RNA sequence: UGGAAGUAUAAAUCGAAAAGGUGAUAGUAUUCAUCAAAGUCUAAAUAUUACAGGAAAACUGAUAGCAAAGAAGUACUGUGAA
RNA sequence: GAAUAGCAGGAAAGCUAUAACAUGAAGAGAAAACGAAAAACUAUGAGAGUGUAGAAAUACAUUUAGCAAUAGUAUCUUUCAA
RNA sequence: GAUUCACGCAGUGUUAACGUGCAAAUUACUUGUCAUAUUUGAGUAUAGGGGCGAAAGACUCAUCGAACUAUCUAGUAGCUGGUUCCACCUGAAUAUUCCCUUAGGAAGGUCAAAGUAUUAAUAGUAUUGAUUGGUAAAGAUAAUGAUUAGGUGUCAACAUCUUGUCAAACUAUGAAUAAACAAAGAAGAAUUCUCAGUGUUAAAUACACUUCAGGAAUUUAAAUAUAAACAUACUUUGAAUCGGCCAAGUCUGGUAAGCAGGACUGGCGAUGCGGGAUGAACCGAACGUCGAGAUAAAGUGCCAAA
RNA sequence: AAUCCGACUGUUUAAUAAAAACAUAGCAUUCUGAUAAAUCUAAAAGGUUCAUUACAGAAUGUGAUUUCUGCCCAGUGCUCUGAAUGUCAAGGUAAUGAAAUUUACUUAAGCGCGGGUUAACGGCGGGAGUAACUAUGACUCUCUUAAGGUAGCCAAAUGCCUC
RNA sequence: GGGAACGGGCUUGAUUGGAACGGCGGGGAAAGAAGACCCUGUUGAGCUUGACUCUAAUUUAUCAUGUGAAAU
RNA sequence: GGCGGCACAUCUGUUACAAGAUAACGCAGGUGUCCAAAGAUGAACUCAAUGAGGACAGAAACCUCAUGUAGAAUAUAAGGGUAUAAGUUCAUUUGAUUAUUGAUUCCAGUACAAUCAAUAACUCUGAAAUGAUGGCCUAACGAUCCCUAAGAUUUUUAAUUAGAAAGAAUUUAAAACAUAUUAGAUUUAUCUGAUGUGUGAGACCGGUGAUUUCUAGUUAAUCCUUUAAUAAUAAGGCUUGGGGUGUCAGAAAAGUUACCACAGGGAUAACUGGCUUGUGGCAGCCAAGCGCUCAUAGCGACGUUGCUUUUUGAUCCUUCGAUGUCGGCUCUUCCUAUCCAUUUCAAGCAGAAUUGAAAAAAGGUAUGAUUGUUCACCAUUUAAUAGGGAACGUGAGCUGGGU
RNA sequence: AGGUAGAUUACCUGACGUUCCCAUCUGUGUGAACAUAAUGGUACUGAUCAGGCUCUAAGCAUCUUUACUUCCGUGUUCGGAUGGGAACGGGUGUAUCCUACUUGAUAUGAACCUACC
RNA sequence: CACCA
RNA sequence: CUCUUCGAAGAAACCA
């Protein structure tokens, strides 16, 4: 819901508790030159039309939060995934 | 297509070479290996339930075995394919 | 009786072929890279004797053996993980 | 593109005949119509997601909301019907989990057949001992709610002492029936001596685990009842089945139901026999072929043995 | 003697429906200058209307005559002689990189915006006041989406209640 | 009467002489037809539509090198 | 069946039967969230209410004493739990983290999900013992494939120095041409023959030693693969999260058929029959009253007990390889809960006309306008113009008006 | 006898009063520093002037409560079993198990380690 | 607010 | 999900 940035939790790498930076994960951009769009270009291509499902029955109004807890001192990612809420915040 | 950032064919466009192709993960580079496309022919080993001529059978024995053991694709039906 | 090559006999049958390979002898890992002993231990258990007695068969005591199986262990190979 | 009759034609009515017919659409009377949007012969043109239609999804060789014919084709069916000799032995199911699942499947239970092990590997039972539960009951100024009245104190009110009646979603208390242990398996006990490795520990000779670590002597077969060696423990492979129905000194919905749905058991299904006249379930009792005898439920005026 | 439907002559479900159904003349709408419109074909110096030429060809609704066709362009259609940088493709250009690749800019029609159109598909309700006793509302106002059922006609082959 | 709750067969009764002719339409839950109403099936077909996925026709842009100028 | 609802994933009490399991479209409710604090810990305090007091101030404002077993609060539904707390206030903090095991709940003893017990790190709070791997407990949610993020420095190797200890290494037929040198030609991005050499070579004589190992440094490279070798991009691996399937063990999906078709079904509706009888119809018991007086001539409220299957329901037992489904016409028979005629009793029965009741079902119980109607409502006639059953009698008896 | 720590968690609680303090405990005095809050009331620290007034502990009462016992009462209910009776409804007999509320009688704590008296 | 029959 | 305007609209998009 409402976190904060600047947690000070236990990093893996440096075997020690050193302050963090935490942010929010978002999905990154879908890549052109991965197997399986690749392998969905080639099986779309020629007739036939839809060659695969589509998903058209969502239910969820939510989604889970997952933060990206940042090492400061040695840039080592935590990515930790909160309950579902409707609203998300991150605050001071 | 088993060939997966395209294995093969074809169409639209494009289009080489003081050669070059391939080593199936796309890319550039340097080595290595192995071949040298875009013309032609070629016996032998292989297939065969057309048809013809033979020989065999833990096959059937006239409601069986071919649809047909007699003038059987005959008698008979349909405008006709059948 | 892998194709296949021979033998007598004339044979869809029979016999002979130091043989490619199939399954197995070693297992784990996605893969690179690897690749098994403390010549094992503990428990209960199959069998064999000897003596005494009832007295017919058979029952008690003692010495020895420790297979199969089940469980638990030490050790060893591989894996991030047994 | 007036009114009518006739040769012809059609098909309004009888909802007549006929309806295994004269006929896979016909007959009789009645009616309408009977030349210019008329009737009709032959030739010719239009073909199956096509044609043709003054339009009815009508017609396209008795075939039309997509002709006929042959091939793919023995199309597919969780659905329906059938499925072929005898005797003997054993003998079921309607729970649970998942499925685009609900007329069907897979895991699992019941069951059969094969193959084993001397076997810390018997119990749908009772007793004794220590427990668990919150049902039937009971209670109602005992907690939570419901509810009738009467005294006393400061109309009512509020206190307080009685009184009558209550609860599936109230409870102190709390059975009967039940549930799970123990009644001597590191292998049938116990004691004495000796005793090690780790660790706990302030340290240990305490304590914990180590086949009651281990080792050796002495004593020893005892520790509720009952039953159990064709006992007990199974292992592997697999069939069928998961539409169920009935009874009741049981319950929930319903006015009730031969209605709907459950808890425990016994049955029917899969089951004949004796009795209830007859009856899937009731009562007695479960079946190799027979002879004789006592019996069961229930009967003994006749049918009908007494 | 009247009522309903169809104007009339005509056609129709071969074999249960001959009619109020179809057709019809009349009315009206749309597109097209012929190298066109409609439209058959896989293609085609291919084919039909077309030996044709707007008094024509093609596509539709209503159904003789008389009388009348009310209001609505908001939505969905169709159309425009309209606005540019709302959104829109492969491509084209440029930058980086060793190269693939990646990034940026620019591009048509279409939709969106604006106007026209109902003999185009269609729609024609609410709320608040108000007339000298009685209700109503000729007349104001006020949104939902645009308009608020006009001339007529009726327990109708169209009205549940309803005999 | 009970039974699958409407028997020709079973139980208990009523009652019965064998073969039949012309009629008739109560019964044989008479015949004709694997219900056509209803439901089920992960069975279809005709038709409709901004149901999903597509496609012919239509349309728009780029490519496919005629010369000779001129501007952008 | 449809429309409605979700009993489809899921929680609480009760049904539910004092172990476990446990039904219905049974009953009363709940979930798809919320929280940087409402997580963790330490300390202090005690809540609701009542009595008595205190200016405004009143029944409800704030203060004080006393009693006060929770009658308050604890995010939420309900049920459990809780008083030097789990409630209220203050303070510090991020354990709401990383890695590895073994179990318990649903369970097929599968996954998901949840509930725990330990170990190794690094931390938070407290003086400390302890406590902390989210919320006091029971719900608050999710596969394969695909996409998208985070992680794989600990260590293991090669090279060159310094030191040290162990090591003959296999054995006669040769082409690639890097080159040097000439010969024949050419001007071009110039080539074409042949002769030497090394490369490319390998047969050591107790000792040299090629070669491997060890130590200490130093330089580099380090998670695996892209299969002839490397490199920087790119792609694929391995582990763990997120993007979702609510039909919640998880297809990608609008209607209408009255023109319809097939496989089936009494597993299942529309008609009889069967159980029931709420509803309909009919009949009783009691006696508050009405009936000028008078409960009972005739009625009987408030309660209450029955019968029938002539209405409609409720159910789904028989029939889906078919029991012809309304009404009328024609005809026979049966029931009595009698409308008339016959015989009786009673009256608030003077006569007449009527009303209540008993025996009795052998005989009778009509004609028409409207409607397909059963039903109804009218106009008459009659001694009366009663109510019903027979597969809602009766379609190889008719009709076809309705459906 | 008292105080510290407890284990059983009402026979230990609650109300009305009563008895000592000789030690101990408590109440009692003060605010300088540690420390404390709005308040030296709490908590903290320094002390010993006084007191059994409260606490605490011991005892009383036809005391509420609580804990054992009988009785309630083999009454409620219950397991097994009829061709037992009843039209239903419900209720026997047989071989068995057997509460609760209430009322009456009794009790109102027992016990462990350390120090001091 | 009542669909099929 | 993107772009664009004033938590509402417009165009375009769509393998868990």
């Amino acid at each position: 819901v409402v976190v904060p940035k600047t947690r000070k939790t236990y990093c893996p790498r440096c075997d020690k508790h050193t302050p963090h930076k935490v942010s929010q994960y978002k999905k990154g951009k879908d890549s052109l030159h991965v197997q399986g769009k690749r392998r969905y270009d080639r099986k779309q291509q020629g007739f036939g039309g839809q060659t695969k499902p589509v998903f058209k029955k969502k239910a969820k109004t939510t989604k889970k939060v997952v933060l990206k807890i940042e090492c400061t001192k040695c840039k080592y990612k935590l990515q930790k995934c909160l309950k579902r809420c409707k609203h998300f915040e991150l605050g001071n």
